[PDB]
């Protein structure tokens, strides 16, 4: 599923990501935008042989199991494939865990480089929320 921008914002809010750990909805939307361009099926292989999955590019290195990342953890306790569904519940629950781990949204490099300190509100502009 490729979400629309306001469509995703509402899905994220519905799943209680808005202001989760103090991050406004616009941050989460910006993060989704630059991580997967809102596409729930996005996968990208990392140089270390791990793979990032889904709307938030959750990394098999720590967070999910894909069965091909030697020596990795599955800290969200899910198949990385669940991170690729139309329904974003699993991506949301697992992102909540990532974003609590100590570093806030800096765990997402696209957020740090492209969202952090920008006009993140604009991502939810015009949305019926
Ligand atoms: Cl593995
Ligand atoms: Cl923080
Ligand atoms: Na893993």
């Amino acid at each position: 599923k490729v979400f629309g921008r306001c469509e995703l914002a509402a899905a994220m809010k519905r799943h209680g990501l808005d202001n989760y750990r103090g991050y406004s909805l616009g941050n989460w939307v910006c993060a989704a935008k630059f991580e997967s361009n809102f596409n729930t099926q996005a996968t990208n292989r990392n140089t270390d042989g791990s793979t990032d999955y889904g709307i938030l590019q959750i990394n098999s290195r720590w967070w999910c199991n894909d069965g091909r990342t030697p020596g990795s953890r599955n800290l969200c306790n899910i198949p990385c494939s669940a991170l690729l569904s139309s329904d974003i519940t699993a991506s949301v629950n697992c992102a909540k865990k990532i974003v609590s781990d100590g570093n806030g949204m800096n765990a997402w490099v696209a957020w740090r480089n492209r969202c952090k300190g920008t006009d993140v509100q604009a991502w939810i502009r015009g949305c019926r929320l």
